[PDB]
C-alpha cells in the first residue's frame, strides 16, 4: 500500500465501511507507525474518540501524533484543517487524513476551493494521504473518483449508483459490485485499472 494514497470508501450504513476503517486501516497505520488525523463528524464521545487524542484546538492537530478532530461547526473549516494537517505532516512525516462524512467537504456540485483542489491533486506533495468515506457514490464530486488511487465499494444495485460507477470509475466495477455478499467489498485500483473482490475482514 501507500500512505499518501487517496482511498475512497463507498457503502451504506452497516455495510461494513466504518468497520473496515476501525479494524483494518487504523490498526495497519498504527502498526507501521503512520500518523493519522481523523476528521470526525459523528457523536458524549466522537465515533472515533478511542483511536487518538481528542484535539480541542488547531495546535493539537499539529502537535499530537494520532489525533481526532470533532468537526461540529465557520465555513472555512476545511481550509483551516488542511493548513493544520500540512503542518502536522511536516512534523510527523506522511500522515493519513481520515474523513468519515466526506460529502461535508467534497459534495457533488460544490465549488472547488484551492484547499480542496490541493487535497485531491497535490496530496503527495503535501505529505497527506486521504481516506474518504460516503454512503452513496453520487454524494461526492465525480472528480474525487477520478483522482482516487483506490476505490472501495460495498454491495449496491441502485441504478443511479451503477451509472455513476460505470461513468466515473469502471463499467466492469459496476458489474461486480452488484453481486457482493455481506461485508464483501470490491477494490478498484484506479492507476492499474485493476479489480479485486475482497472477503470480509477478520
Ligand atoms: N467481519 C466483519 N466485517 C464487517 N462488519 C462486521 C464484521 N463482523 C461484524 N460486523 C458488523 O458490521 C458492523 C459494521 O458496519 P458499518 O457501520 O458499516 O461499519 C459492525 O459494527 C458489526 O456489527
Ligand atoms: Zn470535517
Amino acid at each position: 500500500m501507500n500512505p499518501d494514497d487517496i482511498v475512497v470508501l463507498v457503502g451504506r450504513k452497516k455495510s461494513g465501511k466504518s468497520y473496515l476503517i476501525k479494524h483494518y486501516f487504523i490498526p495497519v497505520l498504527k502498526a507501521h507507525k503512520i500518523s493519522y488525523i481523523i476528521d470526525d463528524h459523528n457523536l458524549s464521545g466522537s465515533e472515533y474518540s478511542k483511536f487518538g487524542y481528542n484535539a480541542t484546538s488547531l495546535s493539537d492537530i499539529v502537535s499530537k501524533q494520532y489525533v481526532v478532530v470533532y468537526d461540529r461547526a465557520n465555513d472555512d473549516f476545511f481550509e483551516k484543517l488542511w493548513q493544520a494537517s500540512k503542518l502536522h505532516s511536516k512534523k510527523y512525516g506522511t500522515t493519513v487524513l481520515i474523513i468519515d462524512e466526506a460529502y461535508y467537504h467534497f459534495k457533488y456540485k460544490q465549488k472547488v476551493t484551492p484547499a480542496i483542489d490541493e487535497a485531491l491533486h497535490a496530496n503527495r506533495h503535501a505529505g497527506l494521504g486521504l481516506i474518504l468515506s460516503t454512503q452513496r457514490v453520487y454524494d461526492l464530486m465525480p472528480i474525487v473518483y477520478k483522482q482516487a488511487d483506490l476505490i472501495i465499494m460495498f454491495y449496491t444495485r441502485e441504478p443511479n449508483e451503477l451509472r455513476w460507477i460505470s461513468k466515473y470509475i469502471s463499467a466492469e466495477a459496476a458489474e461486480k459490485v452488484k453481486t457482493l455478499k455481506q461485508y464483501h467489498f470490491l477494490i478498484y485500483d484506479v492507476n492499474s485499472q485493476t479489480i479485486k473482490i475482497h472477503k470480509p475482514i477478520l
